[PDB]
């Protein structure tokens, strides 16, 4: 599913991402953008052998499983391909899981290079919410 902007907000709020260890809905949107484009469906294959999925391109290597992640956690516990669903439940539990892990949304590396420090709330402008 490729989800609209506020689409995507609307959703996040609803699973409780708003302010979720102090993140404003802004930045997930924003980070959703620059890792996914807002496509449920994305992949992208990683130097390690280990692959992102979902809106929030999430790492096989620690938190799904994806079958061919040699010394895979699985920490979220969970298929990788459940990351790809047009339900982002899952996708927003493990998110969850990972900005809690010590270093918060730095764990996304796209949201420090393109969110962290700039005007978050932009991402959330025109949404009824």
């Amino acid at each position: 599913k490729v989800f609209g902007r506020c689409e995507l907000a609307a959703a996040m709020k609803r699973h409780g991402l708003d302010n979720y260890r102090g993140y404003s809905l802004g930045n997930w949107v924003c980070a959703a953008k620059f890792e996914s484009n807002f496509n449920t469906q994305a992949t992208n294959r990683n130097t390690d052998g280990s692959t992102d999925y979902g809106i929030l391109q999430i790492n096989s290597r620690w938190w799904c499983n994806d079958g061919r992640t040699p010394g895979s956690r699985n920490l979220c516990n969970i298929p990788c391909s459940a990351l790809l669903s047009s339900d982002i439940t899952a996708s927003v539990n493990c998110a969850k899981k990972i900005v809690s892990d010590g270093n918060g949304m730095n764990a996304w590396v796209a949201w420090r290079n393109r969110c962290k420090g700039t005007d978050v709330q932009a991402w959330i402008r025109g949404c009824r919410l």
